[PDB]
């Protein structure tokens, strides 16, 4: 019928609650983090109707995952197979494009396989190809009596086609397609696969369709110019807990007269240009001492620090080799395909006057410029006529979706995570499908305010297509779109799970016992500071900055405040912010290998000691991690175990109760607890590892118990309840007051590091460093920490935020979300519009400064805001 | 939108076709056999509905299928994510049963684990299992003043108390602290005398006999938890049978009476024999029963002499302790693992219920589980119509029934389903394998129907095979119900009413192959019956039709006549099956027509026939088995299980057609002969494929797709064997003609062309020769087959048996087909059908209804005789609907033949 009703939904904190869904229409759930959202929507809706339909794929199929575990639901009427539309479903492995991922390029292979005049090298006149039928009538439109010989001699005057035809037949037989008339060259047939670089049918020798090559960096083998020798300057070449090249690297000093303590920047041109490049044949006296402790003597000629670590990297066969050469060098264009990726003959055939390679190089604005002044003939276009709409379709909805400024060449593994949801999204949409329960996981993220009301008519038009939606957002603009709304549970984790209230936009927003309705209204809202923080003289001076779409850009930055940067997606924050700030800085400070990106220099490095950033990546890469490991309240609360009277009789101590150690864990999963699964076609599900019903430890280890808990039971526990649980414990309770004033709370402390949101992840991280004697000397990098947030819960997380800021340290967020640029002190505007025609700074300065910016469009959807929140308090004061 | 449309659709045959289907509703694909129906409905349509969706489960599914081969169509908008019901998709694999396919047997498990009461085989009671909140208001339920002493396992003494009220605290800890000694187990002896006693875990208070917790895997043969450790969860062991040794109980022993030991063994009879007296010339049956025993089940240690000349020629005594004939087979097919050598000896063997499990494929504490007084192996054991009848009397409690209330409904419901379908005759413990095509795809169909999902684009493949005319309308009457239900269904069918009663009707393309590949007529079946232009609209409006014959052939003195067959269903029926005559034999699905015709019937004329090894079911005998020399049973299985079978080879054609390359100019010269043109030959096929032409992809949750050699380009041979060329064709070019351009082309070879006759004659033409034998319908098969035995020397003495020939035929193909089969019957053979297509009955001359109703309330004959004769039996549900179209027809023909 017309709604989807789910009947007793048990998820994780869902209270076994009934909850109905308007078919066809754009349905959009919210509430506060951790109300179980998408334990409904997609461990709930999307799984099942995922699984039903595979299921019904084969009769192998319904036996795999019938035995497999189901969500927790008593039924769920009027479903429809339903696609996901988030982070994980995405692409992260390399050789895999833009252009790939959304399909554009195989169409581009099609095209030129259709359409595409392939052209000589030494020519560069089009070579043809004609059947029997097309030669004739050709020579038949020459004068009458005009004698030629077929190599027999014929004279042309009317109804000779018989012999004409036959003859040329006897000549293409007697000797032997698109062939070059001045020099053989050619290339058979114009197929697909040609222009594919994941096929050897047609991919580069000299790189097998990668593109880039990989050489050494002159850059990454000396971080700072300025480092002691003596305590190693040179890094590849460090104690690898064993001394070779140490020594090696004193024999080939202590031969030219470089001095070992002294800093590289004031070392001669010549004094470095031995020890990297090498003697050039001369020979050098070295002896050294074996790990065993005999001593060798030889007499190499010495190769160059340099040529040694291509040469080491080259020779060996080894996945692991390799890798720890590969940190000292850095990608380059091929010199064969010239980074295009495929044959010499492929590059050869061209549309519009460009080749395969160019039109993937572009952009999708610029790609879409082109397609629109192509020129093509009557043939051409009655040809590629529907390959042709396929491009300009598919470049259309990445334009819709915010992602006109990347190119299809682009490489996957290096987009962000509101980059690739979105290109899943473009992608989707693409496939024209209908009577499917499409359910997206907050599509706004990392997409500008402005480009917002596109996003709400492409997901309008996709509903409109005959399917319904589920969205996940936190966004007022497209809750008052949606033509439903779904508040889930007040407050989270035990506290949430219920359906709050449920209706239009305008019910929802005049519902009392809704938390987001009051936000909605206005009854509730984040404060504008009354006065904001005046910077002082310590500035940070980043000059000449250049890398990708940045114009030399030259800014400034205050210390001891809460610094906002914002602009449009494109516009060159990541670059600014992360590639060129964080990267130098810490290279710098921490002496990381991380190559910065292409600057002039950076001033006011003596205002800090410590540059830390709290990434949005993964806590851990298994399910060892945890937020009890990376925070170490897991590492102190073994200690406590190890006090029990159970622990001293059988002899235990803070090993039998570890993760990791052979100790008491479970040797089935080897620690894990949770063995993974593998999924073919679909992504990878954890089972319970059935020797130990997921408790992690065996059946000896876990009898002792502390307060009626076990360690299971103990790493089990959520931080709203641990904190509760280990309130005597002074230095346990610090740890865990992290954790909840960070803004989780309601996640458990065993949860394993893979199955962390982004955001999550992000704030288990934010929480570590969160409790730490400040020295008014530290600056913090976090990248949209609102990402996965309510209205409210930005409210918590800025005061956490402006916490740090008090002390003195100082916290740089990159961010589109108007309500934590509005709360900021500072803001560094970027480039007007994205891509090309953006990477530079539109405005500077405090809010209000920023806001009356007619050029920047942050400033410009800023100002509604300020001055909506600011009558909004005025409202309140009087009354 | 309101509509999925499809724009230039080329799969096939299809001549680049335009075509807009309803949405929502029961269209339905109709046409002539080769006509374009699959290349559409399923090769085009359904092939992009699956893609699109599993093409967006993950990054990695959009890589791997995006690069494999998607199906020639420019465009086709207003897709949904499209399901299959067909034959193609449907389990044959061993170990899985229709209660695992259909999902029912999980619920039973999952009922079993929640309200399943657990009894102790040895003392049939309830063993139970309390906390400690149950047991201390158990206690406190006592009078006052009585006196109970606490103890737990000699048992030590926890401590006494007195029953009085506030007691609860002691009580409740006691036992807590007796639980915690004994391990979930403690025993309280009130001073009344009356040690009661409980644990924890579900245990029997009087001999120990625990299960500890009931989970749904306890009652899965597929895990460790419930599998049957003596069988491993198959129920069915695999041992000699003593009936299969021994062909008749009375042959003589000299000229081989056992069959296994059939050309050293022979000549080791003789030694058992010499020694124990046992004589040679015999009829085994009157052989004392000591005589026997000897030789089946060997000497018991005793020495017997024994001397043998090898194959050689030279002697060699030994003096060994026979074994015997029976442990003989069972040791020298349990020792080798050799896939030829077992196969051998697995001819003489039968299988036979698992004694440890009684065949429920369970541990015993598994089926210690009962719900209804009965166990979970009884209830899977049941036909469909009794379990259904099982939980509608199953009485519970309020609690019982409030904790399975949802999951009685569900398996309530499938149970409803599989009636609804047709297939309320067979057992939940059937295995999957034993099912026929259509039983098969019924299955498919009501477990989908389960599924309850909607905007779905179900694409279902003549879901009317296998089902008898009167269970029809409950056919139409669920298809609709999954229409009804926010899906669209695309339907396949060649049934007249399938077509009346859809909404949608697509006819396909005039004539097959290259001659079709167009939409004819589309509307409604109002519309496209009164279209001149739809062949088939002029079937259902009544213009052309299938005429009756004049008079019926009267069978002569010649009757096979089984006696006495009471194999599964049937009921010691005897039934005369005339020769020289076109017979049907037809009944309800269930009614044991399968059972009758091949299980018994020709098992056992193959066995006498042709030496034929299958042992034939339960029957007493069969007589009039002097009228005939062979009985050739036409078959719906595959031609070949390798791309390397195809029409061209099975026929034979193929040997043939590289004779003629190997003696065309360019082979003399270059010294090729019919070996270089070898399809499996290493000397000319492609090296990249090994011949195959099609490399096989593996897809894992989904069926495997084959993917064309990108060396050959699916060619078959390499670049040198194809540059020779015959007529302006290679090999490769001859092998992608189609039988009918192909006999065009071989006017010259005359042995070529009248094999090539035999396929067009058979309904094919339309296919092309190299087509892989994988590839080819049930029906189609069973046609190449028929080509085969179509043209030969006939001596009037042959019997053909043909199961569901018109499976997958337009009504206009069954009158070329019926053609075929009566010219057949003219040159003197018999022709026996198992049919449920009217129009193939009425034109039989004789036809044997069976069982009046499926499962046990069948296999007994109706009524036997002329299609009129059976019309007029009223307790015979292929009368009752045979009765009006022969009324009908018959007056047809008064209206065409007065005018
Ligand atoms: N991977 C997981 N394993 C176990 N429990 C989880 C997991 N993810 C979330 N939960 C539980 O579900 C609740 C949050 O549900 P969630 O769907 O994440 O809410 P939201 O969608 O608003 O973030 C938490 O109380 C948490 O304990
Ligand atoms: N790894 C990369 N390779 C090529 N171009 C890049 C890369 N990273 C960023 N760019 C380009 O730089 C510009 C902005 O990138 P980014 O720093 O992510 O901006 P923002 O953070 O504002 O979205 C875009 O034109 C983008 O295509
Ligand atoms: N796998 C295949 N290989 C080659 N030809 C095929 C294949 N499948 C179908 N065809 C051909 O396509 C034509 C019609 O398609 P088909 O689906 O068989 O029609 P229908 O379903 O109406 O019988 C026939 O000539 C048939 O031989
Ligand atoms: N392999 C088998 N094992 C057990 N029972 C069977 C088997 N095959 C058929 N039956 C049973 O025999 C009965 C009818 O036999 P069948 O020959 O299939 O009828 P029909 O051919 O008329 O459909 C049914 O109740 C069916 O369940
Ligand atoms: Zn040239
Ligand atoms: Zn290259
Ligand atoms: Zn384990
Ligand atoms: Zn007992
Ligand atoms: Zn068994
Ligand atoms: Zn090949």
């Amino acid at each position: 019928m017309d709604k989807i009703i789910v009947k007793g939904a048990r998820a994780h904190n869902l209270k076994n609650i009934d909850v109905e869904i308007p078919r066809g229409k754009l349905v959009v759930l919210t509430g506060l983090s951790g109300s179980g959202k998408s334990s409904l929507a997609f461990d709930t809706i999307y799984a099942e109707g995922q699984r039903r339909y595979v299921e019904s794929l084969s009769a192998y199929a319904r036996q795999f995952l019938g035995q497999m575990e189901k969500p927790d639901v008593d039924a769920i009427e009027g479903l429809s197979p339903a696609i996901s539309i988030d982070q994980k479903t995405t692409s992260r492995n390399p050789r895999s494009t833009v252009g790939t991922v959304t399909e554009i390029y195989d169409y581009l292979r099609l095209l030129f396989a259709r359409i595409g005049r392939p052209i000589c090298p030494t020519h560069g006149i089009e070579i043809q190809s004609q059947t029997i039928e097309q030669m004739v009538d050709r020579l038949l439109s020459y004068p009458e009596r005009t004698k030629m010989q077929i190599l027999d001699r014929i004279i042309i005057k009317d109804g000779i086609a018989a012999r004409l035809a036959d003859s040329l037949e006897t000549a293409l037989k007697l000797a032997d397609k698109h062939a070059c008339p001045y020099c053989g060259f050619s290339i058979g047939e114009l197929e697909p696969r040609l222009f594919s670089f994941n096929s050897p049918f047609g991919a580069c020798p000299d790189c097998d369709g990668l593109g880039a090559k990989l050489e050494v960096d002159l850059d990454l083998v000396i971080p700072n110019d300025e480092l002691t020798l003596k305590e190693h300057a040179i890094a590849p070449w460090e104690p690898q807990s064993s001394q070779y090249y140490p020594q090696l690297l004193e024999a080939v000093c202590r031969h030219y007269g470089i001095p070992m303590d002294v800093p590289v920047k004031d070392l001669p041109k010549e004094q470095l240009d031995k020890i990297l490049y090498g003697s050039g044949g001369e020979p050098i006296y070295f002896r050294y001492t074996n790990d065993f402790g005999q001593v060798r003597e030889q007499y190499i000629a010495f190769e160059g620090v340099i040529p040694n670590v291509e040469r080491r990297y080259r020779e060996t066969s080894s996945d692991y080799i390799r890798e720890q050469m590969e940190k000292y060098m850095a990608e380059q264009p091929c010199p064969t395909c010239q980074g295009y990726r495929l044959k010499k003959e492929s590059l050869a055939v061209l549309v519009g006057g460009k080749h395969i390679g160019e039109v993937t190089a572009m952009s999708v604005t610029e790609a879409l410029a082109f397609f629109d002044g192509l020129e093509l003939t009557e043939k051409e276009a009655q040809i590629a006529r529907l390959i042709l709409r396929e491009i300009r379709d598919r470049l259309g909805f990445l334009q819709n979706v915010g992602l006109d400024y990347l190119t299809l060449s682009r490489s996957a593994g290096t987009l962000s995570g509101g980059e690739a949801q979105r290109i899943r999204l473009a992608t989707q949409i693409g496939s024209r499908l209908t009577g499917v329960l499409y359910v997206l996981d907050e599509p706004s993220i990392g997409l500008h305010q402005r480009d917002n009301d596109r996003l709400i008519a492409t997901l309008k038009s996709m509903r409109d297509l005959g399917n319904t939606l589920i969205v996940v957002e936190h966004d007022e603009d497209t809750m008052l779109a949606a033509d439903y709304l779904i508040d889930i549970g007040p407050g989270a984790g035990i506290h949430g799970g219920e359906v709050v209230a449920a209706g239009t936009p305008e019910e929802v927003m005049n519902d009392p016992n809704s938390l987001t309705g009051q936000y909605l209204s206005g009854k509730k809202f984040i404060p504008i500071p009354a006065e904001r923080r005046r910077p002082d003289g310590r500035w940070l001076e980043v000059v000449g900055a250049r890398e990708h779409n940045l114009k030399n850009v030259s800014v400034k930055i205050p210390l001891g405040t809460f610094v906002a940067v914002t602009g449009v997606s494109g516009s060159g924050k990541s670059t600014l912010v992360n590639e060129v700030l964080y990267k130098a800085l810490a290279q710098k400070l921490h002496r990381a290998k991380a190559k910065p990106g292409e600057h002039r220099d950076i001033r006011g490095l003596e205002h800090l000691d410590k540059v830390i950033d709290i990434d949005q990546s993964p806590i851990g890469r298994t399910p060892r991690s945890n937020p009890a490991t990376y925070t170490g309240v897991f590492d102190d609360i073994r200690d406590v175990f190890a006090s029990t009277n159970e622990a001293k009789v059988r002899g235990y101590k803070k090993g039998r109760f570890s993760f990791n150690v052979k100790g008491g864990r479970c040797e089935a999963c080897h620690g894990d607890g949770i063995i993974k699964i593998e999924m073919h076609f679909l992504p990878d599900v954890y089972v319970p590892c059935e020797v130990c019903h997921g408790k992690r430890y065996n059946r000896e280890t876990l009898e002792v118990t502390y307060k009626g808990k076990n360690i299971a039971e103990v790493l089990d526990m959520t931080v709203e309840d641990a904190l509760d649980f280990f309130a005597s414990i002074p230095k346990i309770k610090r740890k865990l007051e992290t954790l909840y004033d960070v803004g989780l709370g309601y996640m458990k402390l065993g949860q394993p590091a893979t199955t962390l949101s982004g955001g999550e992840a992000q704030r288990v991280k934010l929480a570590a460093e969160l409790h730490r004697r400040s020295n008014g000397r530290t600056l913090y990098i976090l990248d949209e920490p609102t990402t996965g947030l309510h209205v409210d819960d930005i409210a918590r997380l800025l005061d956490v935020l402006h916490r740090l800021v008090d002390n003195g340290d100082t916290v740089l967020v990159i961010e589109h979300n108007l309500d934590v640029i509005k709360t900021a002190d500072y803001i560094i505007d970027l480039g007007p519009e994205g891509g090309d025609r953006g990477g530079q700074i539109v405005a500077v300065g405090t809010p209000e400064e920023v806001a009356e910016v007619k050029e920047s469009h942050t400033g410009r959807y800023l100002k509604p805001i300020l001055e909506r929140d600011r009558a909004r308090m005025q409202a309140r004061y009087e009354a």
